[PDB]
């Protein structure tokens, strides 16, 4: 009864002004009830994209969301070293809420 969500890859490395992309599937259709988050090991978790695709207050434009239905992708344009995290997704369309399993971005050397 769960919709389970599959969120690829697990981990990436990049290095700075690179572009990167996440992408999640959700086992049924949401309907772009779908949001992005970004997670610090010690802080809240930082909402970053909102249904899909509205990006959030104080975040930059760098950061983005499409998808739609089924699919659904996030991307950083340009990565800079303020974005090493854990991205991840949640789905809201049918309670309880159910993440992804998270992307852990870091920065190639």
């Amino acid at each position: 009864a769960d919709i389970q969500m599959t969120q690829s890859p697990s981990s990436l490395s990049a290095s700075v002004g690179d572009r990167v992309t996440i992408t999640c599937q959700a086992s049924q259709d949401i309907i772009k009830y779908l949001n992005w988050y970004q997670q610090t090991p010690g802080k809240a978790p930082k909402l970053l994209i909102y249904e899909a695709s509205n990006l959030q207050a104080g975040v930059p434009s760098r950061f983005s969301g499409s998808g739609s239905g089924t699919d659904y992708t996030f991307t950083i344009s340009s990565l800079q070293p303020e974005d090493i995290a854990t991205y991840y997704c949640q789905q809201y369309q049918s309670l309880p809420k159910t993440f992804g399993q998270g992307t852990k971005l870091q920065i190639t050397r």
